[PDB]
DNA sequence: GGGGGAAGGATTC
DNA sequence: CATGGAATCCTTCCCCC
């Protein structure tokens, strides 16, 4: 089995760029105005030359201005972002049938029946990155290796604008000395339980009672992270399809007032159906966000589809349990819809 | 004991 | 200071054969 990993570079900032060729060159920070004060929100992105100066994705806007005060500032363009993936991804079909879009920006394809080695994939990799360049004048990397997660982590180690690829001889070498915290779904709250259990890379896994392993990060992670280091990692590359549809908004202050939260949420519930399109969920849920950056949520899964006008008053509800729940202020409020019929 | 769903939350990207 | 959409997993209940 052969998988290829492709991830779109520095993609909405990119985007902007191919839309204003004129930015091409300057820092661009694509961010998210959250209303709130002047330039109050989050980056979402930003392209390199931004990012040499600590201008990063989730870092606040206010902090990014202040580092880079003359840098291009654009406001997130999602719809339009998502359209040009939308047809990005497209292409990528014609190169394979089985095809796993795990975000808006990454793909993976299965090109065991297309291919019979690693220099063909890798030749098919070029193939595509020009592909893409032409049609959409988009720059990607790609990682190619035995299966997804190393397919990604090639891809990681290539960025930008790379290619590269993890034969297994280098998936042995890494599995040895790649740290631990480098491989997909191990964040800081799992990279540092790893620490205290000893366990700095792949192979470290090994050397430690299962048992004691699932007890402190989960039966899924451990047994993921083990048959990584096994070399025995095999996930299928599968079509995933939406489960859940949901939206939250910021408010311009915090509040616990039932009436001024209101319009907030009804707002989020809009977009939330507008977006179902055609779709109907039996399942609804509140999310909010505490003044202290905190998050609950509270739902309730109905026998039948829900109407918008159910879930306007249900979500009332929801809102209110919280608010007689959790003493704190909310700083954000929305909604999330699942289990669609 | 144990299947199985629901709810609230944790963690990742 | 601190946006935001969505998947997967974990713990705790709960109904019940
Ligand atoms: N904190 C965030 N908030 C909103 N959108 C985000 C955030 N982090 C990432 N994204 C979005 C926009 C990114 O361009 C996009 C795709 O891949 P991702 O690796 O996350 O970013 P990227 O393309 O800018 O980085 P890179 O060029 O290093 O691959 O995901
Ligand atoms: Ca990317
Ligand atoms: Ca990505
Ligand atoms: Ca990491």
């Amino acid at each position: 089995m052969i998988v290829l990993f492709v991830d779109f570079d520095y993609f909405y900032a990119q985007v902007e760029e191919v839309l204003n060729p004129s930015l091409k060159g300057k820092p661009v920070v694509v961010c998210v105005f959250s209303g709130r004060f002047e330039d109050s929100g989050a980056v979402a992105t930003a392209n390199y030359e931004a990012r040499k100066f600590g201008v990063k994705a989730g870092i606040p806007i206010v902090e990014a201005k202040k580092i880079l005060p003359n840098a291009v500032y654009l406001p997130m363009r999602k719809e339009v972002y998502q359209q040009v993936s939308s047809r990005i991804m497209n292409l990528l079909r014609e190169y394979s049938e089985k095809i796993e879009i795990a975000s808006i920006d990454e793909a993976y394809l299965d090109i065991s029946d297309k291919v019979r080695d690693y220099r063909e994939a890798y030749n098919l990799g070029l193939e595509i990155k020009n592909k893409i360049l032409e049609k959409e004048k988009i720059t990607v990397t790609v990682g190619i290796s035995k299966n997804k997660v190393f397919a990604k982590i090639a891809a990681d180690m290539a960025k930008p604008n790379g290619i590269k690829v993890i034969d297994d001889e280098e998936v042995k070498r890494l599995i040895r000395e790649l740290d631990i915290a480098d491989v997909p779904g191990i964040g800081n709250i799992t990279a540092e339980k790893l620490k205290k259990l000893g366990i700095n890379k792949l192979v470290d896994t090994l050397s430690i009672e299962f048992d004691k392993l699932k007890g402190m990060i989960g039966e899924a992670k451990a047994k993921y992270l083990i048959s990584l280091a096994r070399d025995e990692y095999n996930e299928p590359i599968r079509t995933r399809v939406r489960k859940s549809i949901g939206r939250i908004v910021t408010m311009k202050r915090n509040s616990r007032n039932l009436e001024e939260i209101k319009p907030y949420l009804f707002r989020a519930i809009e977009e939330s159906y507008y977006k179902l399109d055609k779709r109907i969920p039996k399942a609804i849920h509140v999310v909010a966000v505490t003044e202290d950056l905190d998050i609950v949520s509270r739902g309730r899964t109905f026998p039948h589809g829900i109407s918008k006008e159910t879930a306007y008053s249900e979500s009332v509800k929801l809102l209110q349990k919280i608010l007689e729940e959790d003493e704190r202020k909310i700083r954000r409020i929305g909604v999330r819809f699942s289990k669609f019929i």
